[PDB]
This record gives structure tokens, sequence and C-alpha cells, in this order.
């Protein structure tokens, strides 16, 4: 189902094309943003199905759920509401000021929490977010993500011990943007070629 | 209203002691909602309510958005049940390279609907408000679950904003006796504090 996925995400202007500088300090003339989903409703409802969708089929066990902030909160949110599973929230809007424990919701230690996240490239921001919840006493092992950026994310969080499951690669929904003539296919070639580098 | 009490009591939402709120004045009680995370029935039940009151004044709107922080998630479930377009303020601490206040597509003239948890001198509730009007969102209600009867209201229909409550800490109370879940002094002990307060 990522044809329709792909295209809708197109519609709420997810993917820019211009001159950017990613978190991890990488040039990139490609940026998906997925804030605008919030804005259609049933996007984003298709968006945290198909995220659900991803880790049930991978047969992995789970207590709670913990989106990395900010853009996966929502997401998280509908996975736990529509599927009644208890959400953890970390707090990231007073970043390291004061001594306030980051993070909110039940915290059994020993349980399982599942990371929801919008995009991976380095992994480090999925990393970063695991280790807070592995220093609460939290197991976790695993990540689901809706566009994997294929730019070192699942090796180096599998050298942490997480899984990294992902909805959709970037090359694949850069062939989908081209297929759909929603993007052409020098631009296609010049975004790989670019990454590649 | 009983049960969203009960559920609310389940998680800790009920604190008592000596409590300095953001308002500046010391209280014997403090409803913290954080922990409704927990539960997502009754995070959808305390959505459910939070809407039906929007929707038995009549009111009309286009977009949804939340107080920073605890009604983030009210509003996603609000806007995900009921299909409405969802705007995110972003609240940090104003560092270098913040990004935009205010996420998902801005229409200026429309109509947002601000929800919240708890209101205490409503200034909470209109430091929102006045970063989606700087945005050019039109903002004329505001929903919360519980009012605390400290000037909310008015301080609120000064800027033009009409607050409705889903309960008062009044009401709120009394529920909690009737439920044996505090007993006939502290009630009163928190009663007295609400007079006082509007002083
Ligand atoms: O900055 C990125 O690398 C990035 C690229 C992109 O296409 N979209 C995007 O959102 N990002 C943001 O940067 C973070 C991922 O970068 P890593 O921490 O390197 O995996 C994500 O959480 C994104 O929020
Ligand atoms: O500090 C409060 O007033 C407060 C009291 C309380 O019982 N529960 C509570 O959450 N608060 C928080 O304080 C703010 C409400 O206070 P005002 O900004 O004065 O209306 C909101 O951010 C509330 O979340
Ligand atoms: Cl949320």
């Amino acid at each position: 189902a990522l044809g329709p996925l792909v295209t809708g995400l197109y519609d709420v202007q997810a993917f820019k094309f211009g001159d950017f500088v990613l978190k991890s300090g990488l040039s990139s003339p490609i940026y998906i943003d997925l804030r605008g989903i919030v804005s259609r409703p049933r996007l984003l409802s298709q968006v945290a199905d198909i995220l659900f969708q991803t880790a049930q089929n991978a047969g992995i066990s789970f207590d709670t759920v913990c989106g990395v902030p900010y853009t996966a909160l929502p997401l998280a949110t509908v996975i736990c509401s529509t599927n009644q599973i208890p959400m953890l929230i970390r707090r990231k809007e007073t970043k390291d000021y004061g001594t306030k424990r980051l993070v909110e919701g039940t915290i059994n230690p020993g349980e399982t929490c599942l990371i929801i996240e919008d995009v991976v490239t380095s992994g480090s921001s999925v990393l970063e977010t695991v280790e807070v919840l592995q220093k609460e006493g939290l197991k976790v092992t695993d990540a689901i993500v809706l566009l994997d950026r294929e730019q070192g994310g699942k090796d180096k969080l599998q050298a942490h011990g997480i899984r990294l499951h992902s909805v959709c690669t970037l090359s694949k929904m850069l062939e989908i943007l081209e297929q759909q003539k929603k993007v052409d296919a020098e631009t296609v070639g010049r975004v790989k070629r670019f990454i590649q580098e």
C-alpha cells in the first residue's frame, strides 16, 4: 500500500528539495518532513496504522511505546490510543536545564518499550531516546520508523542492540515518486548520486 | 463525570500537601494529569468529554490546538477520533536554532479551538492563544477539563476568549468526597483555599 501512502505524503508537502544541512551535519538535496501529516486526519491515521502493522508483522513483543521527540509524538499517541497501549513521553523541551526527570508515564523496570520514529538518517536521534529509556530500567530492542534514509542507521542501531524496522526506504520512496510523475528522473538521479557521496 | 474522576485518582492526578502554582500562590492541592498517558482508555474518555463540551456549546472551529504540554495528546486524540486538522504549538526555551512556533497547515483567518487540562490564572492558555494569533489564526474559545476557579474565565474573557470548563475544582472535590477518596476535613480546607485564592 506504499503508492497511496507516498502520494498522500507528497500532497502534504512532505518532500522538500533544495540545499539542506541534516541533524548529523551532512549536506542533503532532499529533506523529508512529516510535520504536515497532522493537517490531514486520514493520512495521520494511515501512517499510524502502517507503523503499527509493521511492528505486528515483525512478531515483536512490547509493553509500552515511546515516540522520538518531536514529529513522531502524535504518531505514538494515535497508535497507543487506537490499540489501547500505555504510552511514555520523553520531554525534550527544557533539554538538560535543571534536574527534572525526563520521562513521563508508568515506568516499570523490566518492561519493554517500543520506539516510534518519523525519519532515520544516522540513527543518533533514536539511540539518544533509547539510552534515556534504558537508563530508567526499560528494555528496548526495537524501533519502527516510517522512512529509513539508508545513511547508516540500521547498522548503527544494531551495534547497540536495536533492531530497526522501516515502512519504506528513501530509494523506494524516490522510485514511487518518479513512477507517479511527482518528481522527474534527473532529480531522482541527482539526489541518489549526491547521497551516495 | 464520576467515572472520569475515579480514573484520574488512579493515575495519581490528585496531589495533596503544599504546592506553589505557576501563578506564584501556595496551594494545598495539585492536579497532575501527566499520568493519563499510562491509561489509554481514560485518555480517550477525557478527550471525548472535552470535544463534547465544544459540540454542546455549538461553537465552530476549523482546527484544534493543545496548550503545551500535558494537553498535546488530548488534542491529538480529539483530532484523530473526529477527523479534524490539528495545529501543534512547539514551546521550548528560545535557544539558538529553534524552529517555527506552530506546526501544521496554517490558514490565516481560520479559527483554532484551544484544548487544556487545568486552568488557574488563565495565563498559560493566553500565552498559547497569543502565539496562534500572531501566526494568523482567529481564536475565540478554549475548552478545559478542570477550571481551578482562580480568575481564568475573566482573564480570558478580557482578551476575547471564552473558557468552557468540563468541571470545576469545587465540583471535583465534591465528587472525590462522595467516592470517599478524600475526607470531610481536606474538602473544607481546599474549599477555603479557593475563596482565598480569588484575592
Ligand atoms: O536531519 C535529518 O537527518 C533528517 C532528514 C530528513 O529527511 N528528515 C528529518 O526529519 N530529519 C530529522 O533528523 C533526524 C534524524 O537524523 P539522525 O539522528 O541522524 O537519524 C530525524 O528525527 C528527523 O527529525
Ligand atoms: O500551576 C498551576 O496553576 C497548576 C495547578 C494544577 O493543579 N495543575 C496544573 O497542571 N497546573 C499547571 O499550571 C498551569 C495553569 O496555571 P495558569 O497558567 O495560572 O492558568 C498549567 O500549565 C497547568 O498544567
Ligand atoms: Cl501527541
